[PDB]
C-alpha cells in the first residue's frame, strides 16, 4: 500500500510497444513488471507480492535483496569496470580457482556469460581437443529426448524439447538422442541392476552403431530439470560415464539448474558419483544478479591445447565472458552459500517439501506423481493414475493462474514436449523457510482444488 | 613496495596459470597481463604499468574507464530488484528499450540478450519464424560476406567469413551462403562506379537468384567489416545491399556489435549508409562493457507476425540473464553520457584528426599499404610491397604490435581472422580520447613501425 | 593350349589389378575372382573353377543364371527400340509398370531408376515434396533403424544404420534419425509380447513425438534387415510401425531391394505381415540382375500430388537411364518366369527346408549362436559363446567362408555393417535350387565349421 | 500399324502406372516411342521425327545399331552377372579401354548413373584425404547454374535451384561460385585468365574457406544443361592449377561433354587439363544400357590399398558394371573410333553453329548462337542490348511447333528461374549435312511465329 501510487500505465504502455518478452503469447494485459522483492518474495509496480517458488528462473538462489552481493559488484565497477579474458583480472582468477574447490578439482575454468554459451563452448572444446589427439573423426554429440541445453542452433540441436526447437530448424548434423531415464513412467528401473536397463544399454549400443570413432561427447543434466524434473535411477549417471569411457568419449555434464546448492549438493552431478570431463555452469553462480557463465574443463584436456602450432590453442572470444563485476558478485554469492549452510537447507527444505506435498495433495485424484531432490521438485499432473495420461493443458494452466492470484510463482514444463508439458515445477530460493513452504504448499492445495 | 607488488603478482599470476583458460591466444602463462584499475583510456596492470588502450578493451568501452555514474547506475539498481524474467518485464528494460528505439530512430521492437553472439543467434530464430508465419516455411538460408565475423557459436560461425575462427569446429548446418567482401582497397575504383555495375553488389542478387528466392530468409553484414580488417566499402553498397533483399523478399540485418553506439561518428555504422535495416543486433558499447548486455532490434511489422493465438506462434525462446537490471540501469546512464559529452561527434573528429595525423606520419613508411576508418575505428594495412599488395609477414606486424604494449600502447591486429591475411593493425580508443593522447598513439606506432 | 590358357588367364588377371577399382574388399590382387559363365546355380571363374552361388551374385540373380530366354527378350527389344527418355515414354516401361502394379497389389504409380540406392534418394524426394504440396513443408525427416542399410549415397548411408558403411564419408545432411531395431535373437520373447507393449515399439512412436509428428516425412524400413544379419522382427513390427507413422502423419516406406521378387517366400516382404506401405523400392531381383534396373513403387493418392499447374508442382527430377527398354523387357520376361515356375512358393518351402536342415546339420555346433531366415533367405549368427552371445571373432568366420570357397559354396557374410557384429553367415541362392544343391550347400557349410 | 483404339489403351495404361520424370502431368502429351533408326525416332502413331538431342545428350552413335544389340546379347548368354567386388572379362576390357580414351593412367570404378559416378567421386575425394593425413578436407566446390545429379548430394553440388527447390535441406560442405559464361560477360575471353573475375572467385573462396577445408572442385568443361554456357579458352587449366594450389582436386564431370559430344574424345581435352577424377555416363553406350565410370588418378587410388579395416573403398553397386553393358559399350566405342564421329562432331558441329548463325543470327529474339562440336546453344531474349531472358511462352512456342513439325529440340527449363530462355541442340554423331539442313530450316520456320 505505497504512500504514493506508482504510475503504472505510461510503463505497461511502453512494455506492450517496446518489448519482446520470450517464451510467451503476446498478452500485453498479462506482463507482471518486477518492482523490487527480498528474501523470496518478489514485488510487482502495482504492489502485490509474490513467493517466488521458481527463483526467478532456477537461478536466484541465494534470494533477493542481498546488499552484500550489491556491495561487491559495486567495488569491482569503482576499480577496474572491462578486461579482455584474452588478457586476464583478479576476479577471474579468483573465481578460477573458488570453482575448482567446488567442483573437487582438478579443472580448468572458461568463462561465459549464459548457459547456452557455456555448452556451445564445450562442444568446440571437445571437437578441437579430439581433432589435436589424433581423432579428427568425432564429432558427434549425445543427449537425451525431453532434455534442454540452450537457446542457440547447436545447443537447440542437442535439446530434446521439440516445442524448442520447431520452426528454427534446419540444424546441423552429428546430433543423436536416446531414451531419458524417467523413473515415473519407466517403474521399476530403479530396482534393477543398472546394466539392464534398457536406456542405459541404448546409450552403449547406440555409440557402436554410430561408430565410436565419431562420438565426441555424451551432454546431460544430472537430472532433467526444464523437461519435467525427470529422474533416472541412482547408477545411471555413473553408468553412462563409464559407457563414455568405453567409447573413447567425453561426458559433460550440464550443471545449468542443477548448479550451487539446488539439489542438496554443491553440484547436481555429486549425487551420483561422477566425475565428469567437462562441467558446464550459470544462473545460481551469480544468483543471477549479474550474467556470467562457466565451462570447467579435465586439465588433461586443457593440456592439448598448449602446442606452438598456429590453430593448437582455442580460437574462441567472448567480449563480455567473465565480467569483473559479475566475477566479483559470484565470490560473495558462493561464500554466502557456504557460509549460511544452504546446500544443506537445499536437501532438508526439500525433503520437507517433498514429504508435506505428498502428505497435502498426494492423495488428489489428478496428481500422478511427486518428486524432487534438494529444493527442485516436480508435481506431475495426469487425466487418469493408471494410464499417466497427461492433464490437459487447460487444467494446469489453470492452476499456475490460481496460484499467482494468490500470491504463489510456480512453473510449469511447458512449451518442451509436445502432449506432456503436464509438469509443475518448484525451484524455491535455498533460503526458503519452513514456514514459507506451508505457505507454497497451502497456497497449490486450495488451487487444486479447482481441478 | 615493488618487493610485495612482484610477490603478489607472482602468486596471481600462478593461480592464473593453473585455473583461467585464456579465449584467442597461444599458451603462455608468462605473458599474461592481469588488469588491475584504469581511468579514461588509460589501463594499469597488476605490476603497476599503464598502458593507452588504443582498442577500448574489445572495441568495447566507448565512453572510457573509470565511469564512477556507471559503478551507481549498477549499484542503486542492484539494491533495487537484481533480477525478473524477460517473459515478463521490469522497468530499467522497459525504459532501455525505449531509448533504444530512440537511438535508431524507431520503431523498432527490442529483445533482450547477453553477447553479441547471442543477438545474432536470435536475429536467425526470428527470421526464420517470422517466414514461417508469414506462409513461407521454405525461406531458411543466411548470406554474409567472407571475411566477416559475426559470432562465436556453431550457428555465428557458420556465418562467419574468417575461416581462422571456424576451423576443427566444424561441421556446421547448412544454408549458410557467402559473397565477396567490398573491399575498396583491394578493389580500387568501386568507389567511384555507379554501384550497380560493381561486380560484388551484382553478386548478391545474383546469388540470390541462383540460390532461389524463395529460399533466402536475411542477409548479414557489419556497415564495415571491423574484426576483419576495417574494410570499407563503397557509399551506396549498404543501400543497393538493401533493395536487393527487398528485391528478393529477403530480410535485412545489420550487425552493430561493434559499429554501435559511436564508434564510426554516428550512432550506429547503418546512418553512414542511408538505409533503414529490417533487424539490428547490438552489444558492445551499448553498456560501455561494464556490464554484460546486448539486443536484437526488429521492425515492428515483423513483431506483428508472432501475435496470433496458435500453439507456436510467439517466440519460443527464453535467455535466463539477458536484460539484466543493473545492465539496462548501466546501459541507460552509458547512452546519457554518450550524449551530453558529444562522443559521436567526438568520435567523428577525432577520428578524422586519427586518420589525417597518421597518414602524415607514417604515410610513407613503405610497408605501409593503406590507412582507413571512419570515426574512431582505423586500419593500417600493411605489406610486404605496396604494388602487389602482398599482406606483410606475421611476425613483422606482430613485432610492432608488441612493441607498442613495450612503449604503453595497447594496440589491435587482426590475428587469426583469414589466413595469410592477418596483417592489419587496428586502432578502436575510446570515445572521449584527446587530441594529446592521439599523438602519444601515433607517435609510439611511428617509433614502433622503425623497427620493420 | 595348356599355357596359352594360363597367359590369357594371367593378363586378364593383371589388366584388372591394373584398371579396376573393386567395390567393397581389400586391395587384393591374387584374391580376385573373375566370373566366366553360369547356369542355374552354378558360376564358374576364368580358371575353369565352379562354385554353387549361394549368394545369387549379390541377393539378385534370383532367376538363376544362363536364362536364354532373358537373353532373348533384351535382344529383341535392343532391335526395336534402344533408348527413350522417361520424361516420355516406351511400351516395355508401361507393360512393366503395369505388371508391377499387380504384383504390388495395386493402386501405385511408378517411377523408374537404374539402382536401389537411386529408388531410395527417389522415394524421400517424393515424400519431402508431397509434404511441401499437402500444406506441411516442415516435414523433412527421414527414420529407419541401426544396423539396416538403404544404399551408397550420402542421403541413403544417412539413412543408413552400418556405420561400416559411412565412416570417413561423412558429414551427412541432417534429418536422418534411427531407432533400434527388432531383433528376436538378441531380444528374446519380444515376439511373445503384445506388439505395442515391446520397446523398440514403443520406441517409434515415442521419438516421432519426441521429435515433433509435424517434422517426420516418413519411416523406411526392409521387412527384414538383409544385408545388416538377417535380423527379423516380431510378426507383428511392421502393422505397429505402419500405424505409428499414420498415427504421427508420415508415411511408411518398404525397403523391397532385397527382399522383392519372391526372395522371403512372398512376392515382397511387406507381404508376410500384412501392411499397405505408402511407397516401396524395388531393384536387384527384378530382372534377376541381367540388367540394370529398379522402380520407386507411389500410392496413388500421393501421385495425385504432384497434377497441379503450379510452376513447381511436378516432380522435377531426371533419370537419364532408368526405365532403359531392353532391362524393362528382360524384366517382364522375367516376372513371367518365377510366376510360371512356381519361384514364390519354391522359395518359402526350400527356404523352410534349408533352415531346418541347418539347424539340425549344425544347431549343436558350439559356436552356431543362431539360425534363423524366410524363404531362401537364411542367417546363421556365429558366436564365442552360446550363453553370452558374443559376436565370434573375425579370424575365425572368415575361415569359414573362405574355407566354403575353396570347396565351390560362395558364402555371404554381413562384413563392414556394423563393427564388432560381422559376425553372421548369409545364404540367399536362387529361387530355382534344388533339394540336391541345398544338400551340396549343408554338407558342405558344415565340412567347413568343423575347423572351428 | 497399330490401330488407334491399341494406342489409346497404352496411353491409358500409361497414365495410370507410369510416373514421367520432369513434366506436368499432361497425359494427352505423352510421346510414346515406338522405333528409331539413325537420328530418327518414331512414335506408336507412326510420326517421325529428327531427334535433336540424342534422346537426353545420351544417343552419340544414333539408333538402331545392330551391332550394339547382338554385344548385348551375346554377353547376356555367357554371364549376364558377377559381383563388382569380384570381376568379369568385360568390365576389364572396358575399363582398360576407358584408361586408353582418356590418355592414362585411371582407375575406373563402375556405377550406373552420372549421378552415382559423381557421388562415387566425392566418396573417394574424401576417404583419399583422410587416409592421406587430411581428414579436415570434406568440402565440394561448383559454380552456380551448374548441373552434377539429381540425388541429395548431387543435388547439394548442383546450380540450377529449379532441380533443388523443395527436395532441400542438403548437407553442409557444398559451395558455389559464378559460371564463366562469354555471352553476359562480355571480353572475359580476351583478358588474361588470372585477371578474371569468375577465375578470381575460385580462389578467394579456396583461401577464405581455408584450403584445409577444401576436397574438389567439380565441374563440367562446358556448362551444357545450364545453357551451353561456354568458359574463357584457359578458364579450366586455371581452376585446375588453383586447385593443385589449394591441395584440392579436380572432378571433370563428362556426364553430357563425353564420348565425342564436344568434337574432342572428352571435354576437358579441349582444354589441355588433366584431371583427378573424371566422370561419365550417358553417351559411353549411347544410352542402349545403363552404365557409368568413375576414372580416378593411379596415385588416388594407392591410398586405398592398405591392411588397415577401413583403408578400403567400402563402397558397393549391385548394378554397376553390368556384363552385357560392357560389352555393349566396348562395340559403341569401337564404332565411335571406326566411324571417325569424335571428327565429325567437330564437323558437323561447326557447320551447324555457322548455318544457324546464317538462318536466324539476325532475328530480332535471337540474342547468341554458341557451341563446340554438336552441342549448341541458341540463347533466346526480349532484348539483345539487354539480354533480358525471352518470355517463358515464347521459347515454349518455338519447342513445341519443331516438334510438330518432326523435329526435337531441348531448352534448359526448370534449371535457373528466369533464365529458362536457352534452347538447345546435342543430335546424334551420326547426323548428315542434310539433316542439319533439317534441323535449320525446321527451326527457322517455328522461329517466324515469335
Ligand atoms: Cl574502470
Ligand atoms: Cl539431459
Ligand atoms: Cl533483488
Ligand atoms: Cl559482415
Ligand atoms: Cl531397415
Ligand atoms: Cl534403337
Ligand atoms: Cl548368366
Ligand atoms: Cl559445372
Amino acid at each position: 500500500n505505497a504512500m504514493k501510487t506508482k504510475q503504472t500505465d505510461e510503463l505497461l504502455a511502453k512494455d506492450e510497444q517496446y518489448v519482446w518478452h520470450g517464451m510467451r503469447p503476446f498478452s500485453p494485459n498479462s506482463t507482471t513488471v518486477g518492482a523490487k522483492a527480498e528474501g523470496c518474495w518478489v514485488e510487482d509496480i502495482q504492489g502485490k507480492r509474490y513467493l517466488d517458488g521458481m527463483s526467478g528462473l532456477w537461478c536466484v538462489n541465494s534470494g533477493y535483496g542481498r546488499k552484500e552481493l550489491a556491495e561487491a559488484a559495486y567495488k569491482q565497477l569503482q576499480t577496474l569496470s572491462y578486461f579482455p579474458m584474452s588478457q586476464s583480472h583478479e576476479p577471474a582468477i579468483k573465481l578460477a580457482e573458488k570453482l575448482n574447490e567446488w567442483l573437487g578439482g582438478e579443472y580448468v575454468i572458461f568463462f561465459s556469460n549464459s548457459g547456452s554459451e557455456a555448452n556451445e563452448t564445450a562442444f568446440k572444446i571437445a571437437r578441437q581437443y579430439y581433432a589435436q589427439k589424433g581423432e579428427p573423426h568425432r564429432y558427434k554429440f549425445m543427449s537425451r529426448y525431453r532434455g534442454y541445453h540452450g537457446n542457440t542452433m547447436a545447443t537447440m540441436a542437442a535439446t530434446g524439447q521439440a516445442q524448442r526447437r520447431y520452426q528454427y530448424e534446419p540444424f546441423a548434423s552429428g546430433f543423436l538422442h536416446v531414451t531419458p531415464p524417467d523413473c515415473y513412467r519407466m517403474p521399476g528401473i530403479e530396482r534393477e541392476n543398472i546394466y539392464d536397463v534398457e536406456c542405459v544399454k541404448e546409450v552403449d549400443r547406440v555409440m557402436t552403431w554410430e561408430l565410436s570413432e565419431t562420438i565426441a561427447a555424451f551432454i546431460m543434466e544430472p537430472i532433467i530439470t526444464g523437461g519435467g524434473i525427470l529422474m533416472a535411477p541412482q547408477d545411471y549417471m555413473k553408468a553412462v560415464h563409464e559407457t563414455c569411457q568405453k567409447h573413447g568419449a567425453l561426458l559433460i555434464s550440464d550443471e545449468v539448474i542443477c548448479g550451487f546448492g539446488r539439489t542438496g549438493k554443491a553440484f547436481g552431478f555429486m549425487n551420483y558419483d561422477v566425475k565428469p570431463d567437462i562441467i558446464t555452469m550459470a544462473k545460481g553462480i551469480t544468483s543471477a544478479y549479474l550474467p556470467l557463465s562457466a565451462t570447467a574443463v579435465k586439465r588433461e584436456i586443457y593440456e592439448a591445447f598448449k602446442g606452438k602450432g598456429e590453430y593448437e590453442f582455442f580460437r574462441h572470444i567472448n567480449t563480455f565472458g567473465g565480467n569483473p563485476a559479475a566475477c566479483a558478485l559470484a565470490l560473495k554469492n558462493l561464500e554466502i552459500i557456504e557460509n549460511e549452510n544452504l546446500i544443506e537447507r537445499s536437501a532438508q527444505m526439500g525433503s520437507l517439501l517433498l514429504e508435506q506435498l505428498k502428505e497435502e495433495i498426494g492423495e488428489h485424484p489428478l496428481v500422478g506423481d511427486i518428486r524432487g531432490k534438494g529444493l527442485l521438485v516436480g508435481i506431475e499432473l495426469v487425466n487418469d493414475k493408471e494410464t499417466k495420461e497427461p492433464i490437459d493443458n487447460d487444467k494446469i494452466a489453470s492452476v499456475v493462474n490460481a496460484c499467482k492470484e494468490k500470491g504463489l510463482i510456480i512453473g510449469r514444463n511447458g512449451m518442451t514436449t509436445a502432449g506432456y508439458n503436464n509438469i509443475l515445477t518448484l525451484a524455491p530460493p535455498l533460503v526458503i523457510s519452513s514456514e514459507e513452504i506451508a505457505f507454497v504448499i497451502g497456497t497449490l492445495k486450495t488451487a487444486m482444488e479447482r481441478i
